């Protein structure tokens, strides 16, 4: 099953921002409010927005930030790339000890769903090899977070700023630096072709097995190199010694070594899944990280 | 698509740990009750089949180790209704939210916080089979977890984990402590019914294609409900109650197509197959979306 992190730590630093007709969500820790900059924008803006410009022909007074049914005071406000930084006049008690991270492709993630403030929906993504993210994603979503949990640490490590029109979504690290090559204006913009996570794909086998699936397994075998050839070839990444390594405790829970689930997975790339499913799929899931696997086994 | 949960904070902040000698579960703390799974009471002697009603005049209040945290709530009554325990105690929960108690039907998804030793660990959408087991992940430690639904500020509590089936399969009961389907809970294997597929969510999937603008499986013929449900039966699909046929009004309304048009459509799928053609992307058709789940997405 794909699991969330519980998201009551951040759904208590939730807050609702609006600038003109604009509304999104932003994110309340201590005394500052994090949230798209392009909330500051208009219709004509959005085209080609000079952020700059629009940012210093406004006032602290010209942000409206609501926690619930309270307004708070804003008293200052600067930005960080596509992020705009809000300083309020009172903190957050509800603010979680955190930090800020920038996440590899191929790393998984959290994300809660807010509109206008208020949380909706949690579910779990990957940072894909082309820097988008499959997400659910409506109008008013935007300063929704994604975050992972260490102990009592809440690691931010995303923030919504767009859709593309493939339907898959962009954003910005909580620098407000975007993953991948997207510019935060009203434009169609593609992303490079995506490629499959390897190591993920070999994580959510080795669990198929551990819930007794294992029709796909076979006893050949085969060199890393020889797999990456393969992998490749059908647009999948090829696989690190770290990867490998990543992947010893499954390895070990099963008693099937890597290279030979690498040769497990390069039958099915070759000869596909034939109307079988695995563990419920017509297709090879690459969204569960070993550590995500493995935790919940 | 994607499986979404809930936002789970409302629960985090009522789960608690309630332990018998060794025997740690997680408990659900609303107002000045916590309610947990009765079989915290049993040791390994009992597992086989314990008499919970002699096993629990022996218990005291005092015998109860109730933690939020590493903070004991002190216990000040108990009783057992059904299959759970409920233990009043003398701290009323500043984080109780607005809730109620409900009784899901099969086919319906909830959220579930899975929780160790009252600690949150992940929270995933689940859905209720026909044969009223769940595809859960669920640990040893797990029981006492709890299955919700969130509207507006209303949590509605639906299901507490109980056990695990030889098929690896959950069961469970509700927040009253009567379980869902035919399992009581005992350490011995217990088999459910076959399981089918939950039809009501299959049509919401395909209203959701039609309003994606994924409508060639759409024909220009009906059925009525009788009929459809002697067919889908043939095919280890749930029969349609009339509570399925009026959840589907607002996605039938919202695309014009009335539930029994569509009905006709699913019919010929299940009798022709899909012809190697993809719906949503997909070869295979999905029952673990509701048609509320649909329109959240939507
Ligand atoms: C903020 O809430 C919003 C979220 C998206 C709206 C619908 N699904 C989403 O994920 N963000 C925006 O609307 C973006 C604002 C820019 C100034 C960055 N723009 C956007 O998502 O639209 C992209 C676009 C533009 C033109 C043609 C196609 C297309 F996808």
């Amino acid at each position: 099953r794909k699991m969330a992190f519980p998201s009551g730590k951040v759904e208590g630093c939730m807050v609702q921002v609006t600038c003109g007709t604009t509304t999104l969500n932003g994110l309340w820790l201590d005394d500052v409010v994090y949230c798209p900059r392009h909330v500051i924008c208009t219709s004509e803006d959005m085209l080609n927005p000079n952020y700059e410009d629009l940012l210093i022909r406004k006032s602290n007074h010209n942000f409206l930030v609501q926690a619930g049914n309270v307004q708070l005071r804003v008293i200052g406000h600067s930005m960080q790339n596509c992020v705009l930084k809000l300083k309020v006049d009172t903190a957050n008690p509800k603010t979680p000890k955190y930090k800020f991270v920038r996440i590899q492709p191929g790393q998984t993630f959290s994300v809660l769903a807010c509109y206008n403030g208020s949380p909706s929906g949690v579910y779990q993504c990957a940072m894909r090899p082309n820097f988008t993210i499959k997400g659910s994603f409506l109008n008013g979503s935007c300063g929704s977070v994604g975050f992972n949990i260490d102990y009592d640490c809440v690691s931010f490590c995303y923030m919504h700023h767009m859709e593309l029109p493939t339907g898959v979504h962009a954003g910005t690290d909580l620098e407000g630096n975007f993953y991948g090559p997207f510019v935060d204006r009203q434009t169609a913009q593609a992303a490079g072709t995506d490629t499959t996570i390897t190591v993920n794909v070999l994580a959510w086998l080795y669990a198929a097995v551990i819930n007794g699936d294992r029709w796909f397994l076979n006893r050949f075998t085969t060199t890393l190199n020889d797999f990456n050839l393969v992998a490749m070839k059908y647009n999948y990444e090829p696989l690190t010694q770290d990867h490998v390594d990543i992947l010893g405790p499954l390895s070990a829970q099963t008693g099937i070594a890597v290279l030979d689930m690498c040769a497990s997975l390069k039958e099915l790339l070759q000869n596909g899944m034939n109307g079988r499913t695995i563990l419920g799929s017509a297709l090879l899931e690459d969204e569960f990280t070993p550590f995500d696997v493995v935790r919940q086994c």
